[PDB]
């Protein structure tokens, strides 16, 4: 909890190695939700833990959160500690005897990190308490929340300072640090979240000049390779973290891995994310044609996986993201590829089996990894910022600006890279939905859907009755209801924890809580 | 959260400075509850936040905790992280190129710390998951809880190793670190909790030889001086932490400071601990005579602070622990001493005002400190004091049948506050006298909760608690301050629900 300098002697900020270790500690404060609870609080997923952790984790889905049970994932509590560690750096770096150029670059990294930490809070609660110094007894602690606009201004001023102080690239040893590109890329998302469209376009223009390149995704394997640990050096990654959780209970891969693969491997997995029939329906055919829609099918209707072509002829991102009945995974594991069976094996009736009939692929390296048996690190390459987002943030801001042709050109870059034909749509209202739909498919299971629904204000449309599939034979299935969700507009903001509000007279709760 | 070595280069454990920093990080993992929630969950205090944080902090007081709302103070979650950091030290210290003697002492400090971290868990949940290595993907994580006996064995084996490897004393620079005495002192406490009485006596005998000495407490000022920052070098301290919380909302002093002292100073305090009438009633007269008892007084009855002598003629520990109506505090602050007023100023009707008519003194340095103005405040938390050796010894000696020995030991604690010696020869009666002495001596030192739990006296203590309300500058009435209840399941803290559902082999405590 305490900043790193509290462990050392009254000569820490002079030592370049200790100051470099302090910044490493700040990077170590980047948190990854292995359980992807926000995604499971969106129309993209129904958790395999829907029933097991209903009251603990998914009260949002039924508008049952309150200030007393906020289910904020302790972001308010945790992220102010992270911010405190940044503010300390900023307080003590001035007196540092380190070289001006190195001191400047490190300060830039802390600006990027502080911006990133505040953005995690702002995207949830809206306006927060803005702190640029480490509070002491000398300070007044009854500090009100600033406006959301002020908070977005604070984040963006930190990212402006970051773009001015960070390098575009690093040497072999320092690869993984924040770049000029990472700062501009985060800036464009923060600006898009606050509807600063003229600014988004400018930020995107900067990233286009920094030599990033979209990985070829004309095959499912090719697209999935963005997330491969053996491809961690590709030109699409702008900012990432190799997340290797200590415990099996919080390990991002094991938590979202198919459970009943125990005919060849084991039941070490927890199922985790359960892609919905609504998301499956949104994946287009390889030629840019819509697929058959199954979500609104009557429950007594039986389909044959081979007569209907439910999992046949889809665009590469479908096979890249979705583990479905008959999917082959773990090709380069001992014993080779295992075929996923929703009829006999991974069933909703079994504990931690998929309730939707689907599991996530994407950042799970089923292509290269071996099965995580107990005996004899299963990290995830969590890509916080990808080059694909620059195009989609640009497409979104360009449309809202009136540049329909620029928007079309930008979103068609994302479609071109998966062999999808170009969008032709000239109507702004129709083109907006097409961009939004592309964003959903592009960034599925990348912790964005929940904030896209929130910022686009499409909660009533998405938090409804969600569906999945259930197999009645090795070849046949029925469409099922997987979650009966509801909505209230207060859910456009996360409640501030009750104990925090009662602590301060000036601290005000979000509307509806 | 991650061990310190994860931030540095693959040459960390060779560097003596980095290894020394790792152990500093392990010491930094020692947590102090500035709000003293366990004490506020005992018959010694009714928090000024009784109503404000009823459902978040004090569900224990009304048997309303559950596996889903355990109110365990996140000890299970947090302490396994602390233990993980210890186990990594033990895994990687072998490869260290540091001097054998320094390496041995440091390893001893980590044994003491790991024992201390597991004891915080065991004293709450009972049996826990015993881990001596850092779990990896290679390991099976479905590990059941060990028995409470096994857990006490683990803690005590760590403390045995600590006594063998730690020095009795340090130089000026290394003062504050775990000593041989601290390890023996913690051992005696852990042994007493697990009713290993023959062992307690042996552990206490060792501390008596290590040159500790009880501070003279024949005056309230003298007794209070144990917790003075200007007396941090006294011979009574066995193990302590100078706790200086970052925020005003978690600062041990501000949280438990009299709120309405704003006639001379301010309203920066939050009241916090509210000594009960029940505890006030337990403080004897200076001559070892019982005081008048007021807790069961009728509510319509009015008393005069001067005709009755409620706060007059008490033994030094009374004035050393309790801030009551008419108490003078902040003598050596600018503007000088302020007099506490329960009639006009610090009233239960005011927010964060004392609901009992009392506030804690003890470790709040109202003698020396200046008022914490928000212009331009650490507590010396003494985890282990020499006074405990005598009382742990007295306890174990009585249960062993050494009534003469038990009397001798408890009379050491009474002698230092000018109280006459106990004469009681009956073991059953002497038991209660020792338990009574323990309550007064260690009031507001996070022990009462665990004393009630281990002695199994929950029904007797978690009832209707009382306090006072002033109706004039001189007159007061006795009030109900908390209507508590009890259930025997409260003799153990529930294991958090999400932890239980995670594992087939992980079993919940009885009643939850
Ligand atoms: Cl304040």
């Amino acid at each position: 909890k305490a900043p790193l300098d509290e462990i050392a002697d009254d000569s820490f900020w002079s030592d370049e190695t200790l100051v470099k270790y302090y910044v490493n500690d700040l990077y170590s404060e980047i948190s990854v939700d292995g359980l992807q609870l926000q995604e499971n609080r969106s129309d993209n997923s129904v958790s395999a833990q829907r029933d097991k952790y209903r009251a603990s984790w998914f009260k949002f889905n039924y508008d049952m959160v309150s200030a007393s049970d906020p289910q904020d994932d302790d972001v308010w509590e945790d992220y102010y500690v992270k911010v405190r560690k940044c503010n300390r750096f900023f307080e003590r770096i001035g007196t540092s005897t380190i070289e001006e150029s190195e001191k400047s670059r490190l300060t830039g990294e802390v600006h990027f990190l502080r911006a990133m930490f505040y953005f995690e809070m702002v995207k949830r609660y809206g306006g927060v308490i803005l702190l640029d110094k480490v509070l002491t007894m000398e300070d007044n602690w009854e500090i009100p929340r600033s406006s959301e606009k002020e908070c977005y201004d604070f984040i963006l001023e930190d990212l402006k300072k970051a773009t001015e102080m960070l390098p575009a690239s690093y040497g072999s040893r320092e690869k993984g640090r924040a770049t000029k590109g990472a700062a501009y890329a985060l800036k464009s998302r923060v600006e898009l979240y606050d509807k600063r469209y003229e600014d988004v376009i400018k930020s995107c223009a900067e990233v286009y000049k920094l030599g990033y390149e979209l990985v070829d995704g004309t095959t499912p394997e090719k697209y999935r390779s963005i997330w491969w640990t053996t491809n961690k050096d590709n030109k699409e990654i702008i900012f990432d973290v190799q997340y290797k959780s200590p415990d099996v209970y919080n390990n991002m891969m094991v938590c979202n891995m198919v459970t009943y693969i125990n005919d060849k491997y084991g039941d070490r997995g927890w199922g985790g994310l359960g892609p919905t029939q609504e998301l499956i329906d949104a994946f287009e055919m390889a030629d840019g044609t819509p697929a058959t829609q199954y979500s609104q099918a009557p429950a007594d209707q039986v389909f044959d996986i081979n007569t209907c072509g439910i999992y046949e002829g889809r665009e590469p991102r479908f096979y890249a993201n979705i583990v479905f009945h008959g999917s082959q995974i773990f090709f380069n594991a001992d014993k080779g590829a295992v075929t996923v069976d929703r009829y006999l094996m991974d069933t909703p009736d079994k504990g931690d089996g998929s309730l939707t009939g689907y599991n996530v692929w994407k950042w799970i390296d089923y292509d290269n990894y071996n099965y995580p048996y107990a005996g004899a690190d299963f990290s995830t390459n969590w890509i916080i910022l990808r080059y694909a987002e620059i195009y989609l943030n640009d497409a979104e801001a360009r449309l809202e600006t009136g540049d329909v042709e620029g928007a079309r050109k930008a979103v068609n870059m994302i479609r071109q890279r998966v062999g999808l034909p170009d969008l032709t749509e000239s109507d702004p209202e129709k083109l907006r939905e097409l961009i939004r739909k592309e964003r959903r498919i592009e960034f599925a299971f990348e912790e964005q859907r929940f904030y896209d629904v929130r910022r686009w204000k499409i909660g009533p449309e998405t938090q409804t009755t969600l569906h999945g599939v259930r197999f009645v034979s090795p070849t046949e299935f029925k469409v099922t209801k997987t979650d009966i969700r509801t909505w209230n507009d207060r859910l456009y903001l996360t409640p501030v924890p009750h104990d925090e509000i009662v602590r301060s007279s000036v601290l005000k709760q979000n509307l509806g809580y």
